[PDB]
């Protein structure tokens, strides 16, 4: 038994051309065939008529944080138990999945949220996207991802390497191995200061070359990719030269960093949305903590500008929003931002399909609508190439050959 | 006073020939003489008539885990106290000893099981084989031998170096020295991922070159041999180049690793039995944990094939079964497996006598029936060279000049 | 609206000349203009008539310890809670501020005293000088700044790196990063033994070259300056060669150390006052602990002599008293000491204005009475150039364009 | 006021000749003059008539353990509180002092015994010799001086560097600095296994070259001498090459180690007495623990032989007994042992006066009866050069110009 889909229009992920009237055949969780025109459907077990829709391969977001959504000081709850993070993550994942993103890379949570959610989803306990998690983001004492920042002296215990806070190359290995132990698919580190952390710096280098080299060599031994938070150029370059797979945000990326990324084939995940988010919010008094506000006003506005520079220079780019800052499910806005800043619509869609698939090392199974690959497809009314914002209304989502939406 | 033994046939451990009708004279715990033919016995304090038996030197198993026996999820007890491990070890050791293995190398237990058993046996508290223990196997965070794997976050404390879990060269020394402190004769490490561990990888490199070098240099200072668990080729080679004494399993051993082992004179302990064990069991649903099942199906079947390759290539080989996986006392099956995969029967017996004696650095006192060496002998009805499976019926076991069985 | 000040005499911080009759115009927290003669005041919102005073820019002390004041064994309280240190610090800061010091560099306290005081002052909770803090001084086990010295075995827990006691380069980074985490502006370490610490040595090298190099490289990544306690020449040179910003005390500074400081552009903060303090007190029986007394008698008298040598040799010098030893508010005496030991009065005043501003990296905003810079000014009756001790009677203090005293 | 002493015979520590009829004048704690013949005494405040005695300078023992005395398993108390060690140390020190040893180097105790005793004596709380302590002997995990050896798993906590058990160069520094913190004058380490420790090895190398180098460089920064326990040649050489001040025992010292010690000017402290002690006792069943007995039988007998070899080869030698093994107060027997093994009597006495003074870096103040040096003198009836065993009857002991015995 097989499923036949009549696609009015088709963006396959590889071809720079929007193809008209195509037949996609699904067998199990695989795309078994692709024929031109609308072939007869009377002989197929199931038929999905999307002649009035534009079909695309499942979309991917390389930077999400299911389990959290940034709230102002006035709105933020007093505390958030781990159980609450997990509970909220189920909903965050579902709305993201329903909006068209069938695969996501969670690069940071308290530790076991995305890992547990991924396992529950993969074993059919609930619906959601394919999740590739990094578990606890690794940082150095006081770093952007140190979970004990913003706490009075007697209100916290100094973190140990296994908890994601390290100093030196040996503690780095302990931390990387701990993520492997927790069940993570990859590694995430904050190579420079950050914005939303209750800490002084928003961009200083927080990993020594020896420490970030240790991250790469350790992750390589465990077959783990390495995503890297970085705003300041210096920390960013220590990571690019070390051989990490991707730089997130890269706010103050300079000319040298750009050529280094091109030479090493490093992926750039802009998260323009999150950038615009903190900018806008930085104008509201007491929205952010006082120590955070300055950083948000500085970093946020520069991402859109850095994005254009990186794109024109030829830096590899993969789709990433940093959803968990802004509300989950608004991932599509990232496309509109990428376009307004110089990237043509089709190139933008390819950055969330094939480019993301390569960064996650799964391009041979997902990322495009081609015979043999896994059946992850979405559909929407309208032409994304003429107005990519139409992607806000994805109304059909198929994952692993199964239809959830539509 | 002396003991005279009339051996119908004699496999001495050195000669590639089965000798007929030999007289072995035992004085104390030493083999004092070896004369041809059946000399008069009327003048000896004790006489052991084995004219209808084939005598061999005591057999050796370089890889056993007294104190445990792998059981399915359905059969496995909820918990196993240290006292229970020790209690069960007494029986495991005795049945192994009674089957003909007078000397064994225990390469791993919770920490003090084999060490305590060895001391009890050596001081005459109970009967058993000569035991050479490694105590707690050393691993890196999350490694195959990390005793805290498979445990929820709040259900375990991060292990310290002294407990056998390390990161970096200094923690390695602490761990090696701790084994010396506990009373171990040697060291055992998991240089790559493993099968029966509740962990993602079954073969990734888990020791850096610096860390495994530290293992060798540290063990050398304490006159300790180094046994190494290794399935993946990369971790395996880091260990071979570091100078370890033996590689256990070596499932995905490649051409380069083989020449390295030959050049460094490293011993290969196949444990084909354990390999075949996990393969067969991997076909039974819910026998192994879900995370373990895939690894067992992959690794297990390849050992028999790797064994043949290693043997023909000329890699040194010493007898080892990994009994503790399969039931203790079925050690003999390893011989049948070695033969079916290309090794002639006599060479197989020599690998459990003289080859094992060299790996344990005791070839000048055990390993062959020669004048001067310790009186460790076994006997069996039948010719092992024509059907080595006959070794399942060893009916005479002499250790240190004393008769236990027969 | 603006404020007009008629200054009888003016020492601006840059010019080696005392200028007569000058008009300074303050707009907000900025010095908007400087005109010659006494311009009309009828048109200014506010007028400050100081025609009978000598105006100078706000003074700076590069070495203070608000929160403590050394007391004899007989006078010292049994214990001092952290809350008491903070409470006393508010007063210590205010009297120092009222004496003319508008900016100070606190280089050491239990950890969060100066940091908390600085934040309270900067947010307008109370009056005080501009504070730049180093938080907890970093030391090696048993070092001059180890807060657990002088305690019986069962009366203390071995300190961890985050508490300011380190060993090796990795623990150094943890300690430097912890100060960044606590909110410090800079770093302070004891590179050699000290006087007031209950420890055997008063000058031995307590940081290895590798450890102090780690301090500099770590602090550089966080944009933190590095102040260094040092009496012995060897520890001092390890720090000078490492690239620290300033050497405090430098009691046994040798010819080589002097040229090194000149070559690297390192600042010398003498603290002659504190030196003379421990000398005088060392003559009183039981004033200092018995283990401290010898060190105080040795180190204290040499500072005045070393100061002259350093000055004539051309070593850069910035004003620093080590107030917290002697009473707070007597900072002015340091000027008289600098003069009596060879430094001309004007050069002394410049060392507490522009030289201090450069060491704190704020010379572009403070340190001199020049158009554009921040409005930090003081006034006194008399000519400081003819008798610098007149600075004991500063009667006008303006900070950030606001008048507190006068 | 001064004291006059008429010495029948005089061994001054420098001259290889026994001088006849000499007058020694004591002024305060100093030897103010030395005249030939017996000058008039009617004009001196005090007179000490020793015309019938042989006077020598105060004797020194470079290796003592006040606070302990090795007892058989049958005699040993169940436990020894720290308070008991200290209490017993007062007596051990006094009897040693009364036997003629005015200065001793304690190289090991639970931690604060010798340090506390030294301070009590130096401040006049009680009588005893001048003590130079090393505090807690530093060792690596399981090493000869690991205070947690011989304890069941749940009966001890893994020691930290500050407690004297280390791994790696950084932990070494923490341990050396901790001894400085406790108040030690020097450092003592066990570079190889030992005899009286409940551990497997009695001579294996237990410090890596990097670790022992760290001991020297760390101790040098604190002006501390380094004494080294060593039986095995390999560990011994790592220490000699590192630059330690003395090797204790040096049981299996080889030709290479001897030339190295000569080239580096390292002192050899034989402790022949302790050697002979464990030998004799090793013949008594159950005197030593079973794990210790073998080591004692092996090491003990070789010291006397190694001593002769070292002496003839020209290796520097300083007097040391390891009293604390054998009873305290029997220190004199070491002289008789040194003589019987090839060292002439006078050379033996010089090894406990000037040679010891050089090793303790106090040869400019003690070690010989010369004008200007401190007044530490002893007397005995008889000629030590003809029968050094006469030193068992020292009946006059003067320390710091004060008479205690006689
Ligand atoms: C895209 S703006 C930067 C957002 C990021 N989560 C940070 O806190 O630095
Ligand atoms: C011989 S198959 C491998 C068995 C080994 N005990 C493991 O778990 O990897
Ligand atoms: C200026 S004299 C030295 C004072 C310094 N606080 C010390 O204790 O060494
Ligand atoms: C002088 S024999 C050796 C004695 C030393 N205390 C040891 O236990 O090794
Ligand atoms: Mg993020
Ligand atoms: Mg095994
Ligand atoms: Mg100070
Ligand atoms: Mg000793």
């Amino acid at each position: 038994s097989k499923t036949l889909i009549h696609a009015g229009k088709l963006i396959d992920g590889k071809s720079d051309q929007v193809q008209s009237r195509i037949s996609i055949v699904i067998d199990g969780n695989i795309i078994s065939d692709i024929k031109k025109g609308f072939i007869s459907s009377n002989d197929f077990e199931d038929y999905i008529d999307l002649r009035d829709h534009t079909v695309l391969p499942g979309l991917m977001d390389m930077h999400v944080h299911f389990g959290q959504e940034y709230q102002s000081k006035a709105q933020a709850p007093i505390k958030v138990e781990r159980e609450m993070q997990a509970i909220l993550a189920t909903q965050h994942a579902y709305v993201t999945f329903k909006s068209g993103f069938t695969t996501v890379r969670q690069v940071g949570d308290s530790g076991l949220v995305a890992i547990s959610l991924r396992d529950a989803i993969n074993s059919g306990k609930l619906a959601g996207p394919r999740i590739f998690a990094a578990g606890k983001t690794i940082a150095t004492t006081g770093g952007h991802a140190d979970p004990t920042n913003g706490k009075a002296v007697d209100d916290y215990d100094y973190p140990v390497p296994e908890q994601g806070v390290v100093n030196g190359p040996y503690e780095v290995y302990a931390a990387v191995r701990q993520r492997y132990k927790d069940g993570a698919d990859g590694i995430k580190i904050t190579v420079t200061g950050g914005v939303l952390s209750v800490a002084k710096s928003g961009q200083n280098p927080q990993f020594t070359q020896e420490e970030v080299d240790a991250v790469v060599s350790a992750a390589k031994d465990y077959g783990m990719w390495v995503a890297v938070h970085a705003h300041g150029a210096e920390g960013m370059k220590r990571a690019i030269k070390a051989g990490v797979d991707s730089i997130e945000h890269g706010t103050f990326m300079d000319l040298e960093a750009m050529d280094l990324m091109i030479e090493n084939g490093t992926y750039y995940v802009p998260t323009i949305s999150a950038g615009e988010f903190v900018a806008e919010k930085s104008k509201i008094d007491n929205f952010f903590p006082e120590i955070v506000r300055p950083k948000a006003a500085s970093v946020g506005p520069q991402i859109s500008d850095t994005f254009r520079k990186a794109y024109e220079k030829g830096v590899k780019i993969a789709f990433g929003t940093d959803a968990g800052v802004q509300k989950h499910g608004t991932n599509w806005k990232e496309f509109v931002y990428m376009v307004e800043n110089g990237m043509p619509a089709m190139k933008a869609i390819q950055s969330a399909t094939m480019e993301t698939a390569k960064l996650l090392r799964i391009e041979d199974k997902l990322g495009s609508i081609e015979s043999g690959k896994l059946a992850d497809l979405i559909a929407v009314k309208g032409n994304p190439i003429e107005d990519i914002s139409v992607l806000e209304n994805v109304d059909v989502v198929i994952k692993d050959g199964l239809l959830y939406e539509g």
